């Protein structure tokens, strides 16, 4: 069985939390805390073992980027370091391709990041690859084809429709279709074919819409909003179905989870976190011990 892992986020400051919620039997378990609080990382998966990467430690001792990389074995329950990325990345976005995770964007202070950089788990060392096109923190990353997709975000000035692909073979960049809505913080996934970005902030609001990248088509298309309006979410994929964990609603921050079944095209309430929070990170791996 397959549990669904939260890390971090924040509420007041941020949070070492770590839990995992089983979508077979509704339960969550507190596993080990991250060694640093962190909000605004991303969460991934490569050879089972859970990464988190990046993020900031809003605290009341002061607030630090993190350049971090850490690495959670679910048969011992406990947290290891890896190599730091070549510079701080809050509001970062995280995608995996044969085994290697790329770092996309983020923020250090008032610096917005185009800079991308790979991290090979069998040396232990990242590598700067490639910039996009685009400075974008608040970016959603994700694979399709082994291809790696950079959805929205925030350039410094404005929140982003656009969106771009990273070719490795060629090392290369290119725009692809924008989006229909402004999305910064937005949950980016992919289910079958398609590219989701759901909810975010556009300049004014946190969005419920969630819209839909066919790469075969290369057009977005709306599909049914979330029940909750959010922004800073967090996202995943579970037995074919996306799940979309807390964020802000402009007013609270939601311990709600919802699940999209793409074949009834509904959202529904699936569960709560233990607590409200936003700016997680969340991946998929097997449950613990
Ligand atoms: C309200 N609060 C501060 C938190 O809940 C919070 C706390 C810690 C970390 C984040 C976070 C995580 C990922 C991305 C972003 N992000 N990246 C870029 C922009 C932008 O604003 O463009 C944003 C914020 C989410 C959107 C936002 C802004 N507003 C007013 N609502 N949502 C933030 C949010
Ligand atoms: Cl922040």
């Amino acid at each position: 069985g397959r549990l669904i892992y939260t890390a971090g986020g924040y509420f007041r400051q941020s949070l070492s939390y770590l839990e995992a919620y089983n979508p077979s039997n509704g339960s969550w378990l507190r596993l080990a805390d991250l060694q640093v609080p962190r909000s605004g990382l991303a969460g991934c998966v490569v050879g089972g073992l859970l990464y988190a990467v990046g993020g900031r430690n809003n605290s009341p001792d002061g607030n630090t980027d993190s350049s971090a990389l850490d690495c959670y074995n679910p048969m011992t329950n406990q947290w290891s370091p890896c190599a730091s990325m070549s510079v701080p990345r809050n509001r970062i976005g995280v995608g995996v391709i044969d085994g290697h995770i790329y770092a996309v964007g983020g923020s250090h202070g008032c610096i917005h990041h185009s800079s991308v950089e790979r991290y090979e788990p069998e040396r232990d060392e990242w590598h700067l690859v490639a910039p996009m096109l685009t400075r974008r923190i608040g970016v959603g990353v994700a694979v399709l084809n082994r291809l790696l997709y950079a959805v929205g975000g925030f350039d410094g000035t404005n929140r982003l429709n656009s969106a771009e692909c990273y070719y490795p073979e060629r090392n290369e960049w290119r725009m692809i279709t924008p989006m229909n809505t402004i999305r910064s913080g937005a949950g980016v996934c992919v289910l079958h074919n398609c590219i989701y970005a759901a909810g975010g902030y556009d300049g004014q609001d946190q969005l419920n819409s969630v819209e839909r990248y066919d790469v075969e088509t290369e057009t977005w298309t709306f599909v049914a909003p979330m029940r909750h309006h959010r922004s800073a979410l967090g996202i995943t994929v579970h037995q074919g179905k996306i799940y979309v964990l807390g964020g802000y609603d402009g007013h609270t921050f939601l311990d709600s989870v919802e699940c999209y079944d793409p074949d009834s095209d509904t959202w529904s309430e699936v569960t709560r976190m233990t607590s409200g929070r936003s700016g997680v990170g969340v991946a998929v791996t097997m449950e613990p011990c």
